[PDB]
């Protein structure tokens, strides 16, 4: 039948993990979305020519690590890191969530992009240069997006879906 893609967004409070999936999936954007509530969404596409079924994780709450919390993020295939390009604290923070990422993908090689949300506004603090060359870094692509007016959301969901079935060809 038809593939299905886990999807999972990490990043930090108030970067727009939500607004950049409902905005994905309903096509508005969201300026009050409850910090609190983490959900799965689901979306079918086209992608390269292939229909596939997303499933994402929208996440949310505490940050800790059980085992349950663990085996639970072991499911996703691959892993929206979303940043804002106005908040540093939350782009040096991308190499934590990184870090957990493969600790329990038990693998340096996981299907990851780097997402820079909130393009739209001027008083930028992050480089698209600085990400870019940290995404080059790590191996994986980096976009720039804005839940507010869609650009770039569709394609830094599509790019991961991508990231995982090149490391599915293996
Ligand atoms: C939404 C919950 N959350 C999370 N915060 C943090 O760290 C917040 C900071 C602030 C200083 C202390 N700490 C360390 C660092 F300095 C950054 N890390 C998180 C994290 F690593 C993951 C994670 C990702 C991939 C995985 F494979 C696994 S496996 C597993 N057990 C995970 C866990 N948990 C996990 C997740 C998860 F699961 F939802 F994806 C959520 C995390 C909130 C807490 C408040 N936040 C914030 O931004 O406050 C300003 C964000
Ligand atoms: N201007 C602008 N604001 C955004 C964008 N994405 C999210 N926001 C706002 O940032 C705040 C937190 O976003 P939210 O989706 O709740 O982030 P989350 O905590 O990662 O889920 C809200 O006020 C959103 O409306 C964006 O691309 N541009
Ligand atoms: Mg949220």
């Amino acid at each position: 039948g038809m593939t299905e893609y886990k999807l999972v967004v990490v990043g930090a409070d108030g970067v727009g993990k939500s607004a950049l999936t409902i905005q994905l999936i309903q096509n508005h954007f969201v300026d009050e979305y409850d910090p609190t509530i983490e959900d799965s969404y689901r979306k079918q596409v086209v992608i390269d020519g292939e229909t596939c079924l997303l499933d994402i994780l929208d996440t949310a709450g505490q940050e800790e690590y059980s085992a349950m919390r663990d085996q639970y993020m072991r499911t996703g295939e691959g892993f929206l890191c979303v940043f804002a390009i106005n908040n540093t604290k939350s782009f040096e923070d991308i190499h934590h969530y990184r870090e957990q990422i493969k600790r329990v993908k038990d693998s340096e090689d996981v299907p990851m992009v780097l997402v820079g949300n909130k393009s739209d506004l001027p008083s930028r603090t992050v480089d698209t240069k600085q990400a870019q060359d940290l995404a080059r870094s790590y191996g994986i692509p980096f976009i720039e997006t804005s839940a507010k007016t869609r650009q770039g959301v569709d394609d830094a969901f599509y790019t991961l879906v991508r990231e995982i079935r090149k490391h599915k060809e293996k």
